[PDB]
DNA sequence: CCGACAGCGCATCAGC
DNA sequence: GCTGATGCG
DNA sequence: GTCGG
Protein backbone atom coordinates (compact mmCIF):
# COMPACT_ATOMS: atom_id res chain seq x y z
CA UNK A 1 0.00 0.00 0.00
CA UNK A 2 2.91 2.37 -0.02
CA UNK A 3 2.58 3.17 -3.38
CA UNK A 4 -1.29 1.92 -3.52
CA UNK A 5 -2.48 4.11 -5.34
CA UNK A 6 0.36 4.34 -8.43
CA UNK A 7 -0.26 0.46 -8.59
CA UNK A 8 -4.00 0.90 -8.39
CA UNK A 9 -4.09 3.34 -11.02
CA UNK A 10 -1.59 1.02 -13.72
CA UNK A 11 -4.41 -1.40 -12.65
CA UNK A 12 -6.87 -0.11 -13.95
CA UNK A 13 -4.99 0.82 -17.08
CA UNK A 14 -3.79 -2.87 -17.59
CA UNK A 15 -7.80 -4.19 -17.37
CA UNK A 16 -8.98 -1.32 -19.65
CA UNK A 17 -6.32 -2.34 -22.19
CA UNK A 18 -7.10 -6.12 -22.04
CA UNK A 19 -11.05 -5.61 -21.60
CA UNK A 20 -11.97 -2.46 -24.19
CA UNK A 21 -8.51 -2.31 -26.61
CA UNK A 22 -7.96 -5.81 -27.06
CA UNK A 23 -4.11 -5.15 -26.24
CA UNK A 24 -2.47 -7.90 -24.04
CA UNK A 25 0.63 -6.99 -24.47
CA UNK A 26 -0.11 -3.64 -23.29
CA UNK A 27 -2.29 -5.18 -20.60
CA UNK A 28 1.22 -7.46 -19.27
CA UNK A 29 2.90 -3.95 -18.91
CA UNK A 30 1.04 -2.22 -17.12
CA UNK A 31 0.35 -5.42 -14.92
CA UNK A 32 4.56 -5.80 -14.42
CA UNK A 33 5.10 -2.13 -13.94
CA UNK A 34 2.49 -2.55 -11.05
CA UNK A 35 3.66 -5.79 -9.79
CA UNK A 36 7.95 -3.74 -9.73
CA UNK A 37 6.30 -0.60 -7.65
CA UNK A 38 4.04 -2.50 -5.23
CA UNK A 39 7.39 -4.17 -4.14
CA UNK A 40 9.76 -0.97 -3.88
CA UNK A 41 9.91 -0.09 -0.87
CA UNK A 42 9.75 3.85 -0.81
CA UNK A 43 7.22 6.30 -1.13
CA UNK A 44 7.54 7.03 -4.99
CA UNK A 45 8.41 10.77 -4.79
CA UNK A 46 8.70 11.39 -8.56
CA UNK A 47 8.14 9.26 -12.17
CA UNK A 48 11.98 10.30 -13.01
CA UNK A 49 12.44 8.01 -9.26
CA UNK A 50 9.99 4.87 -10.69
CA UNK A 51 11.68 5.17 -13.91
CA UNK A 52 14.74 3.44 -12.46
CA UNK A 53 12.93 0.30 -11.68
CA UNK A 54 12.78 -2.00 -14.69
CA UNK A 55 9.33 -2.02 -16.25
CA UNK A 56 8.66 1.55 -15.90
CA UNK A 57 9.77 3.66 -18.52
CA UNK A 58 8.78 7.34 -20.04
CA UNK A 59 5.10 6.54 -20.49
CA UNK A 60 4.70 5.46 -16.90
CA UNK A 61 6.95 7.66 -15.86
CA UNK A 62 4.56 11.04 -16.91
CA UNK A 63 1.23 9.30 -15.60
CA UNK A 64 2.59 9.07 -12.79
CA UNK A 65 3.73 12.14 -11.93
CA UNK A 66 0.20 13.32 -13.08
CA UNK A 67 -1.32 11.27 -10.54
CA UNK A 68 1.28 12.39 -7.62
CA UNK A 69 0.40 16.24 -8.21
CA UNK A 70 -3.52 16.08 -9.19
CA UNK A 71 -4.15 12.61 -7.21
CA UNK A 72 -6.18 11.44 -10.34
CA UNK A 73 -5.87 10.37 -14.38
CA UNK A 74 -7.40 12.67 -17.00
CA UNK A 75 -7.06 9.20 -19.39
CA UNK A 76 -8.99 7.15 -16.65
CA UNK A 77 -11.69 9.85 -15.88
CA UNK A 78 -12.26 9.64 -19.62
CA UNK A 79 -12.49 5.91 -19.40
CA UNK A 80 -14.70 5.90 -16.50
CA UNK A 81 -17.13 8.07 -18.33
CA UNK A 82 -17.85 6.05 -21.54
CA UNK A 83 -20.59 4.34 -20.90
CA UNK A 84 -19.37 1.12 -23.60
CA UNK A 85 -16.21 1.20 -22.44
CA UNK A 86 -17.79 1.06 -18.51
CA UNK A 87 -20.39 -1.61 -19.84
CA UNK A 88 -17.54 -3.45 -21.49
CA UNK A 89 -15.11 -3.49 -18.35
CA UNK A 90 -18.12 -4.47 -16.04
CA UNK A 91 -19.34 -7.40 -18.28
CA UNK A 92 -16.15 -9.39 -18.28
CA UNK A 93 -15.93 -9.43 -14.81
CA UNK A 94 -18.57 -12.17 -14.88
CA UNK A 95 -16.58 -15.66 -15.40
CA UNK A 96 -16.42 -16.82 -18.77
CA UNK A 97 -17.58 -13.00 -20.56
CA UNK A 98 -14.02 -12.37 -22.24
CA UNK A 99 -13.30 -9.05 -23.52
CA UNK A 100 -14.66 -10.38 -27.18
CA UNK A 101 -17.82 -11.81 -25.65
CA UNK A 102 -18.27 -8.49 -23.39
CA UNK A 103 -18.00 -6.15 -26.47
CA UNK A 104 -20.40 -8.19 -28.68
CA UNK A 105 -22.89 -8.26 -25.54
CA UNK A 106 -23.02 -4.82 -25.25
CA UNK A 107 -23.50 -4.73 -29.56
CA UNK A 108 -26.85 -6.41 -28.39
CA UNK A 109 -27.83 -3.96 -25.86
CA UNK A 110 -26.86 -6.63 -22.81
CA UNK A 111 -25.06 -4.14 -20.94
CA UNK A 112 -26.11 -4.81 -17.03
CA UNK A 113 -26.74 -6.88 -14.33
CA UNK A 114 -30.39 -7.17 -15.03
CA UNK A 115 -29.69 -7.60 -19.01
CA UNK A 116 -27.69 -10.47 -18.53
CA UNK A 117 -30.45 -12.24 -16.10
CA UNK A 118 -33.02 -11.75 -18.58
CA UNK A 119 -31.04 -13.35 -21.75
CA UNK A 120 -29.51 -16.18 -19.86
CA UNK A 121 -30.29 -18.05 -22.77
CA UNK A 122 -27.65 -16.15 -24.61
CA UNK A 123 -24.48 -17.65 -22.45
CA UNK A 124 -22.85 -20.64 -22.80
CA UNK A 125 -22.40 -22.90 -19.57
CA UNK A 126 -19.38 -21.66 -18.40
CA UNK A 127 -20.87 -18.08 -18.73
CA UNK A 128 -24.22 -19.12 -17.22
CA UNK A 129 -22.76 -20.40 -13.88
CA UNK A 130 -20.31 -16.91 -13.32
CA UNK A 131 -23.62 -15.17 -13.73
CA UNK A 132 -25.64 -17.15 -11.21
CA UNK A 133 -23.10 -16.59 -8.64
CA UNK A 134 -21.37 -13.44 -9.79
CA UNK A 135 -22.08 -12.07 -5.89
CA UNK A 136 -20.35 -14.70 -4.19
CA UNK A 137 -17.34 -15.26 -6.52
CA UNK A 138 -16.56 -11.18 -5.84
CA UNK A 139 -16.03 -12.44 -2.16
CA UNK A 140 -12.59 -13.68 -0.78
CA UNK A 141 -11.74 -16.30 0.71
CA UNK A 142 -10.54 -15.85 4.56
CA UNK A 143 -7.05 -18.33 5.29
CA UNK A 144 -9.53 -20.11 8.29
CA UNK A 145 -11.94 -21.18 5.36
CA UNK A 146 -9.19 -22.19 3.08
CA UNK A 147 -8.30 -24.40 5.86
CA UNK A 148 -11.80 -25.91 6.19
CA UNK A 149 -11.78 -26.66 1.90
CA UNK A 150 -8.66 -27.93 2.05
CA UNK A 151 -9.25 -30.88 5.21
CA UNK A 152 -12.46 -31.49 2.78
CA UNK A 153 -10.61 -31.89 -0.21
CA UNK A 154 -8.15 -33.97 1.27
CA UNK A 155 -9.62 -36.28 3.19
CA UNK A 156 -12.77 -36.89 0.03
CA UNK A 157 -9.29 -37.45 -1.88
CA UNK A 158 -8.20 -40.22 0.54
CA UNK A 159 -12.02 -41.88 0.42
CA UNK A 160 -11.17 -42.58 -3.07
CA UNK A 161 -7.88 -44.21 -3.63
CA UNK A 162 -5.29 -43.35 -0.80
CA UNK A 163 -2.58 -43.56 -3.54
CA UNK A 164 -3.79 -39.86 -4.65
CA UNK A 165 -1.81 -36.74 -3.47
CA UNK A 166 -3.53 -33.28 -2.97
CA UNK A 167 -1.80 -30.11 -2.76
CA UNK A 168 -3.41 -26.85 -2.20
CA UNK A 169 -1.24 -24.23 -3.89
CA UNK A 170 -2.22 -21.01 -5.65
CA UNK A 171 -2.41 -18.00 -2.86
CA UNK A 172 -2.80 -20.20 -0.34
CA UNK A 173 0.55 -22.07 -0.49
CA UNK A 174 2.41 -18.94 -0.73
CA UNK A 175 1.00 -17.74 2.56
CA UNK A 176 -2.20 -15.56 1.77
CA UNK A 177 -4.25 -14.40 4.60
CA UNK A 178 -6.84 -14.74 2.20
CA UNK A 179 -6.90 -16.45 -1.29
CA UNK A 180 -9.65 -15.32 -4.00
CA UNK A 181 -9.90 -19.31 -5.40
CA UNK A 182 -8.77 -22.82 -3.91
CA UNK A 183 -6.39 -24.48 -6.48
CA UNK A 184 -5.72 -28.03 -5.86
CA UNK A 185 -2.88 -30.16 -7.72
CA UNK A 186 -3.36 -33.64 -7.90
CA UNK A 187 -0.98 -36.68 -8.56
CA UNK A 188 -1.51 -40.26 -8.49
CA UNK A 189 1.03 -43.44 -9.04
CA UNK A 190 -0.93 -44.75 -12.28
CA UNK A 191 -0.68 -41.67 -13.97
CA UNK A 192 3.18 -40.11 -14.99
CA UNK A 193 4.63 -39.02 -17.78
CA UNK A 194 5.59 -42.87 -19.09
CA UNK A 195 1.94 -44.06 -19.42
CA UNK A 196 -1.68 -43.46 -17.73
CA UNK A 197 -2.26 -47.17 -16.50
CA UNK A 198 -5.62 -45.99 -14.73
CA UNK A 199 -8.69 -43.75 -16.56
CA UNK A 200 -11.48 -41.47 -15.12
CA UNK A 201 -8.57 -40.54 -12.21
CA UNK A 202 -10.05 -37.05 -11.99
CA UNK A 203 -13.55 -37.66 -12.69
CA UNK A 204 -13.40 -40.08 -9.72
CA UNK A 205 -12.30 -36.86 -7.28
CA UNK A 206 -14.78 -34.41 -8.89
CA UNK A 207 -17.53 -37.21 -8.16
CA UNK A 208 -16.54 -37.72 -4.67
CA UNK A 209 -16.56 -34.33 -4.31
CA UNK A 210 -20.06 -33.46 -5.33
CA UNK A 211 -21.13 -36.50 -3.63
CA UNK A 212 -20.74 -35.06 -0.53
CA UNK A 213 -22.24 -31.55 -1.98
CA UNK A 214 -18.77 -29.85 -1.94
CA UNK A 215 -19.07 -29.00 -5.22
CA UNK A 216 -21.72 -27.73 -6.41
CA UNK A 217 -21.36 -27.09 -10.10
CA UNK A 218 -18.93 -27.18 -13.13
CA UNK A 219 -17.40 -24.59 -15.34
CA UNK A 220 -15.16 -27.10 -17.80
CA UNK A 221 -13.76 -30.29 -17.12
CA UNK A 222 -11.22 -32.39 -18.70
CA UNK A 223 -9.44 -35.41 -18.39
CA UNK A 224 -6.47 -33.56 -16.66
CA UNK A 225 -8.21 -30.02 -15.26
CA UNK A 226 -11.18 -29.12 -13.76
CA UNK A 227 -13.08 -25.78 -13.14
CA UNK A 228 -15.84 -25.09 -10.86
CA UNK A 229 -17.52 -24.24 -7.83
CA UNK A 230 -17.74 -25.53 -4.18
CA UNK A 231 -19.28 -24.10 -1.09
CA UNK A 232 -18.19 -25.22 2.83
CA UNK A 233 -21.18 -27.01 4.66
CA UNK A 234 -23.28 -24.70 7.11
CA UNK A 235 -23.61 -25.83 10.60
CA UNK A 236 -27.18 -25.44 11.78
CA UNK A 237 -29.51 -21.99 11.27
CA UNK A 238 -26.12 -20.53 10.44
CA UNK A 239 -26.03 -18.73 7.21
CA UNK A 240 -24.56 -19.95 4.18
CA UNK A 241 -21.32 -19.40 3.15
CA UNK A 242 -20.13 -18.23 -0.29
CA UNK A 243 -20.11 -20.21 -3.40
CA UNK A 244 -16.07 -20.52 -4.46
CA UNK A 245 -14.40 -21.13 -7.37
CA UNK A 246 -12.04 -24.22 -7.14
CA UNK A 247 -9.43 -25.64 -9.60
CA UNK A 248 -8.19 -29.29 -9.90
CA UNK A 249 -5.80 -30.12 -11.65
CA UNK A 250 -3.99 -33.84 -12.52
CA UNK A 251 -0.47 -33.82 -12.80
CA UNK A 252 2.08 -36.75 -14.14
CA UNK A 253 3.32 -37.74 -10.78
CA UNK A 254 6.86 -37.73 -12.06
CA UNK A 255 6.82 -34.12 -12.76
CA UNK A 256 5.13 -33.04 -9.21
CA UNK A 257 7.94 -30.47 -9.09
CA UNK A 258 7.44 -28.53 -12.15
CA UNK A 259 4.31 -28.31 -11.49
CA UNK A 260 3.69 -27.09 -7.82
CA UNK A 261 6.09 -24.46 -9.13
CA UNK A 262 3.52 -23.53 -11.93
CA UNK A 263 0.61 -23.77 -9.67
CA UNK A 264 2.28 -21.50 -6.68
CA UNK A 265 2.80 -18.77 -8.56
CA UNK A 266 2.20 -15.93 -8.92
CA UNK A 267 1.46 -15.29 -12.55
CA UNK A 268 3.58 -12.72 -12.49
CA UNK A 269 6.01 -14.67 -11.02
CA UNK A 270 6.20 -17.17 -13.12
CA UNK A 271 6.56 -14.84 -16.12
CA UNK A 272 9.26 -13.48 -14.64
CA UNK A 273 10.89 -16.53 -14.28
CA UNK A 274 9.76 -17.96 -17.62
CA UNK A 275 11.50 -15.25 -19.45
CA UNK A 276 14.54 -15.44 -17.41
CA UNK A 277 14.69 -19.19 -18.06
CA UNK A 278 14.99 -18.09 -22.06
CA UNK A 279 17.58 -15.72 -21.66
CA UNK A 280 19.62 -18.39 -20.24
CA UNK A 281 18.71 -21.21 -22.73
CA UNK A 282 15.64 -23.09 -21.76
CA UNK A 283 12.20 -23.22 -21.47
CA UNK A 284 9.82 -24.20 -18.46
CA UNK A 285 6.29 -25.45 -18.27
CA UNK A 286 4.18 -26.79 -15.99
CA UNK A 287 5.72 -30.49 -16.45
CA UNK A 288 9.72 -29.59 -17.43
CA UNK A 289 12.75 -27.66 -17.97
CA UNK A 290 14.04 -28.18 -21.66
CA UNK A 291 17.28 -26.45 -23.06
CA UNK A 292 16.84 -24.40 -25.89
CA UNK A 293 18.95 -25.87 -28.74
CA UNK A 294 21.07 -23.93 -31.52
CA UNK A 295 17.47 -23.53 -33.20
CA UNK A 296 15.69 -22.72 -30.36
CA UNK A 297 13.75 -25.91 -30.34
CA UNK A 298 13.48 -27.51 -27.02
CA UNK A 299 15.85 -30.18 -26.17
CA UNK A 300 14.64 -33.40 -23.79
CA UNK A 301 13.61 -33.04 -20.40
CA UNK A 302 16.35 -32.30 -17.44
CA UNK A 303 16.41 -34.09 -14.54
CA UNK A 304 14.57 -32.19 -11.41
CA UNK A 305 13.95 -33.84 -8.17
CA UNK A 306 13.11 -30.14 -6.28
CA UNK A 307 11.78 -26.73 -6.09
CA UNK A 308 15.03 -25.77 -6.34
CA UNK A 309 16.84 -27.66 -9.12
CA UNK A 310 14.70 -25.62 -11.12
CA UNK A 311 16.25 -22.31 -9.70
CA UNK A 312 19.96 -23.70 -9.95
CA UNK A 313 19.70 -24.74 -13.62
CA UNK A 314 18.82 -21.35 -14.30
CA UNK A 315 21.23 -19.30 -11.98
CA UNK A 316 18.20 -18.26 -9.51
CA UNK A 317 18.83 -18.30 -5.85
CA UNK A 318 16.00 -20.33 -4.36
CA UNK A 319 12.69 -18.39 -3.07
CA UNK A 320 10.17 -19.43 -0.80
CA UNK A 321 6.64 -19.64 -2.14
CA UNK A 322 5.85 -17.05 0.48
CA UNK A 323 8.37 -14.61 -1.85
CA UNK A 324 6.91 -15.80 -4.88
CA UNK A 325 3.71 -12.97 -4.73
CA UNK A 326 5.14 -10.47 -7.75
C1' DC B 1 14.37 1.26 -34.40
C1' DC B 2 12.25 -3.42 -33.73
C1' DG B 3 11.15 -7.67 -32.43
C1' DA B 4 9.90 -10.32 -28.42
C1' DC B 5 6.92 -10.41 -24.58
C1' DA B 6 5.45 -17.80 -20.49
C1' DG B 7 2.99 -21.49 -21.60
C1' DC B 8 -1.22 -24.50 -21.58
C1' DG B 9 -6.16 -27.20 -20.97
C1' DC B 10 -11.02 -26.91 -22.12
C1' DA B 11 -15.14 -24.96 -24.91
C1' DT B 12 -16.68 -23.58 -29.14
C1' DC B 13 -16.97 -22.78 -33.92
C1' DA B 14 -15.70 -23.34 -39.01
C1' DG B 15 -14.20 -26.25 -42.39
C1' DC B 16 -13.78 -30.87 -44.57
C1' DG C 1 -16.27 -37.48 -36.77
C1' DC C 2 -11.42 -35.06 -36.87
C1' DT C 3 -8.31 -30.82 -37.28
C1' DG C 4 -7.08 -26.17 -36.62
C1' DA C 5 -8.08 -21.40 -34.92
C1' DT C 6 -10.06 -18.62 -31.43
C1' DG C 7 -11.80 -17.28 -26.76
C1' DC C 8 -11.10 -17.86 -22.01
C1' DG C 9 -8.83 -18.15 -17.49
C1' DG D 1 4.35 -0.22 -22.91
C1' DT D 2 9.12 -1.62 -21.99
C1' DC D 3 13.83 -3.02 -23.08
C1' DG D 4 18.06 -5.62 -24.99
C1' DG D 5 20.82 -5.36 -28.87
N1 LIG E 1 -4.36 -15.67 -12.64
C1 LIG E 1 -3.37 -16.25 -13.33
N2 LIG E 1 -2.79 -17.34 -12.76
C2 LIG E 1 -1.79 -17.92 -13.46
C3 LIG E 1 -1.41 -17.40 -14.72
N3 LIG E 1 -0.33 -18.19 -15.26
C4 LIG E 1 -0.04 -19.18 -14.39
O1 LIG E 1 0.80 -20.00 -14.54
N4 LIG E 1 -0.97 -19.06 -13.20
C5 LIG E 1 -0.96 -19.92 -12.05
O2 LIG E 1 -2.26 -20.37 -11.72
C6 LIG E 1 -2.38 -20.33 -10.27
C7 LIG E 1 -3.86 -20.25 -9.82
O3 LIG E 1 -4.50 -19.15 -10.48
P1 LIG E 1 -4.98 -17.89 -9.53
O4 LIG E 1 -5.55 -16.80 -10.39
O5 LIG E 1 -6.07 -18.38 -8.54
O6 LIG E 1 -3.70 -17.31 -8.68
P2 LIG E 1 -3.47 -16.97 -7.08
O7 LIG E 1 -3.83 -18.18 -6.26
O8 LIG E 1 -1.99 -16.59 -6.84
O9 LIG E 1 -4.45 -15.71 -6.65
P3 LIG E 1 -5.86 -15.64 -5.89
O10 LIG E 1 -5.63 -15.42 -4.39
O11 LIG E 1 -6.69 -14.48 -6.47
O12 LIG E 1 -6.59 -16.93 -6.10
C8 LIG E 1 -1.60 -19.03 -10.02
O13 LIG E 1 -1.05 -18.94 -8.70
C9 LIG E 1 -0.48 -19.21 -11.06
O14 LIG E 1 0.60 -19.93 -10.48
C10 LIG E 1 -2.07 -16.27 -15.22
O15 LIG E 1 -1.74 -15.80 -16.33
N5 LIG E 1 -3.06 -15.70 -14.53
P1 LIG F 1 -9.91 -17.51 -13.37
O1 LIG F 1 -10.18 -18.62 -12.36
O2 LIG F 1 -10.86 -16.38 -13.24
O3 LIG F 1 -8.36 -17.02 -13.36
C1 LIG F 1 -7.55 -18.03 -12.72
C2 LIG F 1 -6.73 -18.90 -13.69
C3 LIG F 1 -5.30 -19.15 -13.14
C4 LIG F 1 -4.41 -19.21 -14.42
C5 LIG F 1 -5.42 -18.92 -15.54
N1 LIG F 1 -4.82 -18.12 -16.63
C6 LIG F 1 -5.24 -16.86 -16.79
C7 LIG F 1 -4.71 -16.10 -17.79
C8 LIG F 1 -3.76 -16.64 -18.60
N2 LIG F 1 -3.20 -15.96 -19.58
N3 LIG F 1 -3.33 -17.92 -18.45
C9 LIG F 1 -3.88 -18.62 -17.45
O4 LIG F 1 -3.52 -19.78 -17.28
O5 LIG F 1 -6.51 -18.19 -14.93
MN1 LIG G 1 -5.82 -19.15 -6.58
MN1 LIG H 1 -7.11 -20.69 -9.62
NA1 LIG I 1 12.81 1.59 -16.10
NA1 LIG J 1 -14.57 -12.66 -17.42
NA1 LIG K 1 -8.01 -13.98 -8.43
NA1 LIG L 1 -24.43 -18.56 -3.03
Amino acid sequence: TLNGGITDMLTELANFEKNVSQAIHKYNAYRKAASVIAKYPHKIKSGAEAKKLPGVGTKIAEKIDEFLATGKLRKLEKIRQDDTSSSINFLTRVSGIGPSAARKFVDEGIKTLEDLRKNEDKLNHHQRIGLKYFGDFEKRIPREEMLQMQDIVLNEVKKVDSEYIATVCGSFRRGAESSGDMDVLLTHPSFTSESTKQPKLLHQVVEQLQKVHFITDTLSKGETKFMGVCQLPSKNDEKEYPHRRIDIRLIPKDQYYCGVLGFTGSDIFNKNMRAHALEKGFTINEYTIRPLGVTGVAGEPLPVDSEKDIFDYIQWKYREPKDRSE
